[PDB]
């Protein structure tokens, strides 16, 4: 989009940024649903559940990477931040965190995603 | 005299703004409990933690008043969610990692219903 005023560049970047935050949240929701059905069908048949788990963990790490580039200490109190970053680190290094902390990290990532969308609206 | 289409806009706008308000007020109440709990950490810290769980439990009852929660969780996640919810209702104290995940799940459900209204 060429020849915008400064006013126009500001409105448009906000619109597109809200829209991308939204689309990414729906993408992450889509991919999680797909992982879900994959597991519902594998159980309709042990080593599979751990494979699906690792695939899911990598998609969650990706979505967290996307969120970082969209913006977070602003969202977490000190103790939660250290744990969040630790788990993020293990996922990045390809290690497998404790399942309960992975679940906590995943919910936290989705939680921050929503808070960001909410700050862009409103 | 508003038209039918205009009443619908007005009603949708109010329900959204009412949903936005309740989320913001719950968030601020969680921020207060977090701040008070941090200063209990330089028991009382445990007592502030228990009231926080109660405020989460109240928030979850509030959202439910608006069947409709199994819309957000696959049936496995649904079961754990209701066990923790029922533990809280009955005055039991769950595993703290069981509570944290219920807290975050409750919150993400609130964000999702706001999101449905707004998009």
């Amino acid at each position: 989009v060429t020849e915008l005023s400064d006013a126009q560049k500001k409105q448009l970047k906000e619109q597109q940024e809200m829209q991308q935050m939204y689309d990414m949240i729906m993408q992450h929701k889509r991919a999680m649903q797909d992982m879900q059905l994959l597991w519902e069908k594998a159980v309709q048949q042990g080593t599979w559940e751990h494979q699906l788990r690792r695939m899911e963990m990598d998609k969650t790490r990706e979505w967290a990477e996307q969120l970082t580039k969209m913006g977070i200490g602003d969202f977490l109190p000190p103790d939660e931040l250290e744990k969040f970053m630790e788990t993020f680190k293990a996922l990045k290094e390809g290690r497998e965190p404790d399942y309960s902390e992975y679940k906590e990290f995943k919910l936290t990532v989705e939680n921050i995603g929503y808070q960001m969308l909410m700050k862009m609206g409103w």
